[PDB]
Parts: structure tokens; C-alpha cells; sequence
């Protein structure tokens, strides 16, 4: 099972869904995670010139692929082939973006 | 105030999410749907054959937009512009499925 995260589309994308298998790879509940900016998975050695690549590819609601070093709740590090995409409605508005990590 | 659903993607793809926008629209909380088939949206004068498109097109995993005639929580019927893909892994692997109303 692939982790999945659902955001909002604005605002600085505030979490609004995180699936089963999100929890068993980050030992977060949805409840510790929800209404806020799955930025918290990162820490001291994540590169930043990915996660500049990630704010630029999102903000233009853009697709976007990397491969970014993120943190569980006890602190140990994972690695997360992450893919970002927006949830588009018919007239092309962003209604939300999903985030899966494929494990592999 | 676009509609959306997310559901796991076997076994009969029950709901695991729906927004804000999904309550206001439908007159549904949360609750009341979460676990269920979005097919109880559905109702007497639903089109069959578009149903039936719906079907064929999340059992094979393939991206699809009808106009469905739905029924809120107090048994009004709406026209659902309804659009619905799959959501893929880098393997392929289809981890949910999202469905968008369109107003
Ligand atoms: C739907 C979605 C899922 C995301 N999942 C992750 C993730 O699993 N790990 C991660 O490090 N960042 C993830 N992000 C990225 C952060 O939320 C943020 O966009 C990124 O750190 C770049 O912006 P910043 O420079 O403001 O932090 C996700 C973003 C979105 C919209
Ligand atoms: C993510 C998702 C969202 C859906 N949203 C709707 C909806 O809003 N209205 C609707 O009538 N059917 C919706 N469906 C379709 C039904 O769940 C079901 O697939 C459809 O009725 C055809 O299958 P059946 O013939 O087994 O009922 C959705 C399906 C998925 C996977
Ligand atoms: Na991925």
C-alpha cells in the first residue's frame, strides 16, 4: 500500500486527508496531521533545492516527481519517492492536490 | 464550491473522503457516507447507461466525465457534471480513485 495525502488547494495547502498506509510509513495519526502543510515530514538534512522545486511546481499547480528525505513522529529519517498533481474540476480550477510516496 | 470524493481503489472503491463543498451540495455529512459506494447518489430516474459507463470505466481504471442525475440526502434530484480518474503510483499501481462535481 502506497502513502497517499490529500490537500486543499489554497491557502498553503492545509492536509484534509491522509490514507491507512500514510500512518503505518510517518507513525502519525490522521488527527496529529490534518489542517496543516505536510511540510512538518521534513527535516535538518532534506535538500532544499528540492523542496524549492516542490514550492515552485505546486504553486504553478504543476505535476511534479522527487525523491525527498522526510522524518517519522520518532524522529527517524525515510525515504520518499513523492508524487505531486492537482485535482482539477472540468473548468480547470484546482479543487485540491494529492501526494504519494511509492515504496519500490 | 467544486464537489469532490475520494475512495480506496478495490473492492468496491468505498467512500474515504469527501470536502466541504460534497455536505453543502449533496445535503450528506461525512459520516453518513464514509465506508459506502457513491452509488446511493443515484436514484428512480438515474440513466442506466451512463451508470453503466461509470461502472466500466472504474473497474479498468480509466479517466471519465458524465452527466449523472443524482439525488441530495432530501431526495431533490441534481445534475452531476461528474468527472472521475484514477490515482497512480510511479509503478502504475492505482492507490484511490477521486471523482469531481463541476458547478
Ligand atoms: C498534496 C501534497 C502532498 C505533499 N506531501 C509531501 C510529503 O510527503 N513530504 C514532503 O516533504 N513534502 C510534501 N509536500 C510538500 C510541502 O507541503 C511543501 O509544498 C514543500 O515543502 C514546498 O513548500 P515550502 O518551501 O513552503 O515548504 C506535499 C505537498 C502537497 C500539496
Ligand atoms: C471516486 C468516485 C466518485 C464517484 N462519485 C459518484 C457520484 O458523485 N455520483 C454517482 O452517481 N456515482 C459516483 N461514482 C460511481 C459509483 O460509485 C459506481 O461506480 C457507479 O454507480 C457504477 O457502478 P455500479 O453499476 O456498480 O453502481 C463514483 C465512483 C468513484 C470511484
Ligand atoms: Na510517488
Amino acid at each position: 500500500a502506497s502513502g497517499m495525502i490529500v490537500t486543499d488547494a489554497g491557502a498553503d495547502q492545509p492536509i484534509v486527508f491522509v490514507n491507512r498506509a500514510f500512518s503505518t510509513i510517518t507513525g502519525y495519526a490522521p488527527n496529529e496531521v490534518l489542517g496543516r502543510n505536510a511540510r512538518f515530514l521534513q527535516g535538518p538534512q532534506t535538500d532544499a533545492a528540492t523542496v524549492a522545486r516542490l514550492r515552485e511546481a505546486i504553486a504553478a499547480a504543476r505535476p511534479i516527481q522527487e525523491r525527498i528525505l522526510n522524518y517519522r513522529k520518532d524522529g527517524q529519517p525515510f525515504w520518499n519517492q513523492l508524487s505531486i498533481s492537482p485535482v482539477r474540476d472540468e473548468t480547470g480550477n484546482v479543487v485540491a492536490f494529492v501526494g504519494v510516496r511509492t515504496d519500490v
